[PDB]
């Protein structure tokens, strides 16, 4: 509900702490999150999980979650359910949060806590993904910045 926690591990250093607020009620979660990363822009935040392993997520994978935003748009449209927001690193990795009128984003469908983010330094669109099938389920580096991510309080 009120507060997110989210704790990313990776293979490269990946860390930060991104915040939900959201409510059922309806209305745009505020939302805070810098991620420190490897030298790389990022594109969109495109979560999509049920829970896996704070340290890859292999359902993040190739799982599309359509509840999201249909297709999981980062400015959200229904329950964006994964990290909703737009960053962007630079070369030391360190990507501020572009806080996005929301609507029921907490970050997953089937539950939030546990879930596992896929996001990374990288573009993680949303729609378009990359590739046809990874257009489809909103592109996912499962284990490139992964972690569980959830309402912590
Ligand atoms: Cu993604």
């Amino acid at each position: 509900a009120t507060k997110a926690v989210a704790v990313l591990k990776g293979d490269g250093p990946v860390q930060g702490i991104i915040n939900f607020e959201q409510k059922e009620s309806n209305g745009p979660v505020k939302v805070w999150g810098s991620i420190k990363g490897l030298t790389e822009g990022l594109h969109g935040f495109h979560v999509h999980e049920f829970g896996d392993n704070t340290a890859g997520c292999t359902s993040a994978g190739p799982h599309f979650n359509p509840l999201s935003r249909k297709h999981g748009g980062p400015k959200d449209e229904e329950r964006h359910v994964g990290d909703l927001g737009n960053v962007t690193a630079d070369k030391d990795g360190v990507a501020d949060v572009s806080i996005e009128d929301s609507v029921i984003s907490l970050s997953g469908d089937h539950s939030i806590i546990g879930r596992t983010l896929v996001v990374h330094e990288k573009a993680d669109d949303l729609g378009k993904g990359g590739n046809e099938e990874s257009t489809k389920t909103g592109n996912a580096g499962s284990r490139l910045a992964c972690g569980v991510i959830g309402i912590a309080q």
